[PDB]
């Protein structure tokens, strides 16, 4: 099987966030996050540089920098600070059960 | 004199708009917009970048593309479609008799 574990993004929840994976993902980024933690700060890093704040906003990755996909390449866009919150703690508490190494599918409904 | 004319916004039909209208003010975004309408499409290219389309409403700038004043820098805020495009029309009409380079204050009221 190509994922271990299922997670269905709340787009009704966090619509902004939502879409932007749900871009992400239609332009061939990877639907699939294989959590690695150690090296989140790194891609982060990768992903975002050359990218400034704006207020309002957080800066959105796709693929996140807690999966092996991130860092350069991810997908970068402004998302408005409380989805993006909201999104970032219901997908952090999802997968904080998961070692590192599990592959996790994202389908946005 | 700083401003040539004043609108006075009217934040009763349009609550959501002029909600970010005051808000960035308050930010110490300019409260003058000086008409400029040969570089409002690039101003406006450049205010939006990185910010995607969100169904049901309008990416808002303050201060507006028509504006020497907007551009890069300008606050961005999602605001519902209704109230937005009511905002632009009552807006784009009071100032489609002024000639570019006119000094326009807004109070929102």
């Amino acid at each position: 099987a190509r994922y271990d574990d299922i997670l269905y993004f709340p787009a009704s929840r966090y619509p902004e966030t939502g879409a932007h994976i749900s871009d992400a993902i239609k332009a061939g980024h990877s639907d699939v996050c294989t959590i690695e933690r150690s090296g989140a700060d790194k891609r982060r890093q990768e992903s975002l540089k050359g990218i400034p704040t704006k207020p309002g906003f957080d800066r959105d990755e796709w693929p996140m920098a807690m999966c092996e996909e991130g860092g350069k390449g991810a997908s970068v866009r402004y998302v408005s600070s409380s989805d993006n919150r909201g999104a970032g703690s219901w997908v952090g508490n999802r997968l904080s059960g998961f070692a590192d190494g599990t592959r996790i599918l994202f389908i946005v409904q």
